């Protein structure tokens, strides 16, 4: 099945998922000089005060922090969006070394990691229905650089030892995703896709300009995770990023001058 190796990685995905060669694939390189300021874009509204995290999962690709999405508890609105989008999960993509790891790039710069907060449009009732719509999902993307520790990340880091291998989960209640956001909510936005199979072209991307800082020790803990299951040959969970895809007939818009 798909993964990140030489034999199953991103250049192979098109054989099982032909939309991989589609018109609105993600990630992309954000050319800061050609993204245009759009004064019609609104500030983003991130309302995570009542978010209810439940569990963390090693799915064999990354780890997912899952939320209770059975009410409007953690919602994204505004920005480029029409209506209300509910938080369902977050996850990261990261590198083997600090010079790579992000999916989006900024003027070809790769960050050490990238966080995706995934939200689905409430007008479609559930996530599985939402991913079938061109405006079904809104993903908030946040870059990670290595420097000072991010205190709000440490609870995640702490728990990773308990989910080392594919298929392991653990209770992860009471985690506050607000502690993962940068100070500014300035963003770029464009229409794209999920960055893992099935690669569905259902996402409004909102990529924050300001990276968060995490420490080398935090990132190093991500790189101790395993893509394999218990008792199988160890293959470190690193380099679980899809490279930038062709922009095609798309515009990237900036919320800021």
């Amino acid at each position: 099945h798909w993964g990140y190796g030489k034999h199953n990685g991103p250049e192979h995905w098109h054989k099982d998922f032909p939309i991989a060669k589609g018109e609105r694939q993600s990630p992309v390189d954000i050319d800061t000089h050609t993204a245009k300021y759009d004064p019609s874009l609104k500030p983003l509204s991130v309302s995570y005060d009542q978010a209810t995290s439940l569990r963390i999962l090693n799915n064999g690709h990354a780890f997912n922090v899952e939320f209770d999405d059975s009410q409007d508890k953690a919602v994204l609105k505004g920005g480029p969006l029409d209506g209300t989008y509910r938080l369902i999960q977050f996850h990261f993509h990261w590198g083997s070394l600090d010079g790579q790891g992000s999916e989006h790039t900024v003027d070809k710069k790769k960050y050490a990691a990238e966080l995706h907060l995934v939200h689905w449009n409430t007008k479609y009732g559930d996530f599985g229905k939402a991913v079938q719509q061109p405006d079904g999902l809104a993903v908030l993307g946040i870059f990670l650089k290595v420097g000072s520790a991010k205190p709000g990340l440490q609870k995640v880091v702490d728990v990773l030892d308990s989910i080392k291998t594919k298929g392991k989960s653990a209770d992860f209640t009471n985690f506050d995703p607000r502690g993962l956001l940068p100070e500014s909510l300035d963003y770029w936005t464009y229409p794209g896709s999920l960055t893992t199979p099935p690669l569905l072209e259902c996402v409004t991307w909102i990529v924050l300009k300001e990276p968060i800082s995490v420490s080398s020790e935090q990132v190093l803990k991500f790189r101790k995770l395993n893509f394999n299951g218990e008792g199988e040959p160890e293959e470190l969970m690193v380099d679980n990023w899809r490279p930038a895809q062709p922009l095609k007939n798309r515009q990237i818009k900036a919320s800021f001058k």
